[PDB]
């Protein structure tokens, strides 16, 4: 039985989304529906992505490193490799484990990109003993096509290139080719301005090509973890969620166990959460997906009054999970 | 039952070091003993440490940055603060959640510590949106004593200083107090050419606080650390107290009931020749039967892992084990 996955320390802190590494603090509907395969696991034990059930390293060691300037110095790294080059990757070929599954967003300096996917490396040399120093920096990094001479953003791995450039300058820049890419998994989230919005956005989520999708049934739909995430803004400059498929604590425990024989098409498998007042239901589907008996809503569900979590059982898709939400209350 | 807490995969594939977040490949015996409490969750549902069962990324606000050198540029970034400063983190205010258990190991430029902790992230300013860019480098993370002037190594956290310090040379040096620092959880051995330290963190640079239970030998059985291939700058191995997903469980539920002290829980491990049995205690460390021996297991040929139930922890773990495709 699947019911151990969820408990109530995963939403109340223990858990962490699994695309940003954030804290779980809400639950997002998504009624348009939505896609994701990267560290996304199913109730068969399998995974459609790229990506292990962790947050450690993306690293590639067979790419392209470039960079547009006048001069060496104060410009923005680029680095490239094509989707379905990282042969080191014994889950799947598309992408170095751990690359984010977004959609690269262009920018050239001084601006840096809204919505971004931002982590921290830099350009290394499988050959050398340590990355070169003047190239670590914060990196946005994201699937597209047409690089290095014409970006475009690109939500489909076929055909796909994985592609990094750095949001501030580095001190000297590199032309290397073939050289390596090694940044942290850990994601924060670009942005020049204050958006109040949730990243990332279904459009900007890139999938293979025969990830399922998420849609509502009935008045149940699709929802989407919210997580704070540090947010990087302009250098120089003075000083909002981030979304994940699954809890990463679920997704790990779908990773370590099969559970066809608990879940059949058609079914969820459903937890009740309790809060100081009122309580609601939400359902894990055979894919992987979290739904809720939200409807239309587009509020974000805040978790803070999250009282106890616990089991339901398997229960129709086609039922309404309930959604009985009374402010706020020390009980 | 804790039966379901250890699991084939999570020895073959799937899990992951408490500390390093690296793949486990062996089970590193420890005849002399340890201790570790950070990322480290007992039968209680409990931890000593200071970070969450995740590898949460390194903020702490209230820090004070400075530098070191001839000039302001190709300068090695220096941050400090003291430990029961992290105020901010609700498990515990010894330090910021994320922030290594290791002893800070002194170095000066152009060296790289030997077996240091090391992560990538910067120097970043609260009243500021982004973190001071010629900061972002690789910095060493350790605990220590006698910041910034006199830097020395301490496994103790009272009294300590949890410290940073960049490997190689930062663009620009800053000073300034107070200002955070911002570091990815997830981390790279720090390794000198030569030295050829064989697994990190050894048992005598463990930071633990002083109430942390120790593991120690019961009768034959051994305490164990979860070895993982770990990403290296400058074959060695990065040790963890547990296996992650086993540490996440532990945090999801109580299992105070389950286990009595004294008591091991026992799964055998079945290898492709031979088999074994491990143990976890109620303080949520991992033993083996193998005595006084050092031996690194391969759990390459792992193929699978039962339960056995509990078994009293004087009882000794079975130990009964080339290269074969099979």
């Amino acid at each position: 039985s699947p019911a151990g996955l969820l408990t109530t320390p995963v939403l109340t802190g223990v858990g962490n989304d699994n695309r940003w590494n954030g804290q779980i603090v809400r639950l997002q509907p998504v009624p348009g529906g939505f896609s994701t395969c990267n560290r996304h696991w199913n109730l068969n034990g399998s995974t459609y992505g790229w990506s292990s059930p962790r947050f450690a390293d993306i690293d590639h060691r067979r790419g392209s490193a470039s960079y547009s300037g006048n001069s060496s110095t104060n410009v923005l790294q680029f680095w490239y490799a094509n989707a379905g080059s990282a042969i080191d990757n014994p889950i799947s070929q598309v992408a170095p484990d751990g690359f984010p599954d977004m959609s690269f967003v262009p920018f050239n300096s001084p601006n840096i990109p809204t919505a971004g996917w931002v982590g921290f490396g830099g350009i290394w040399n499988s050959n050398n003993g340590a990355p070169a120093a003047t190239t670590v920096q914060a990196y946005e990094l994201g699937f597209a096509t047409g690089a290095p001479n014409n970006l475009q953003p690109t939500t489909n791995t076929s055909g796909a290139q994985t592609v990094a450039k750095s949001i501030y300058a580095v001190v000297t820049g590199t032309n290397q080719n073939p050289t390596g890419l090694f940044v942290m998994a850990s994601g924060v989230i670009s942005t020049p301005n204050a958006s109040a919005t949730y990243t990332p956005q279904p459009d900007r989520i890139v999938t293979t090509p025969g990830t399922p999708a998420a849609a509502p049934v009935g008045k149940n739909t699709p929802i989407m973890f919210a997580s704070v995430v540090r947010r990087t803004g302009d250098v120089n400059a003075a000083a909002q969620y981030g979304t994940g498929s699954q809890p990463l604590p679920v997704t790990i425990g779908l990773s370590l166990n099969n559970y066809s024989s608990a879940l059949m098409p058609g079914q969820f498998f459903v937890w009740q959460l309790t809060f100081a007042s009122g309580f609601m239901e939400i359902g894990l589907s055979v894919d992987g997906y979290f739904y809720a008996g939200t409807e239309a809503s587009t509020t974000l569900i805040d978790l803070t009054e999250l009282i106890d979590v616990r089991p339901v059982g398997p229960r129709p898709s086609k039922s309404t999970l309930v959604f009985n939400l009374g402010g706020f209350s020390y009980v």
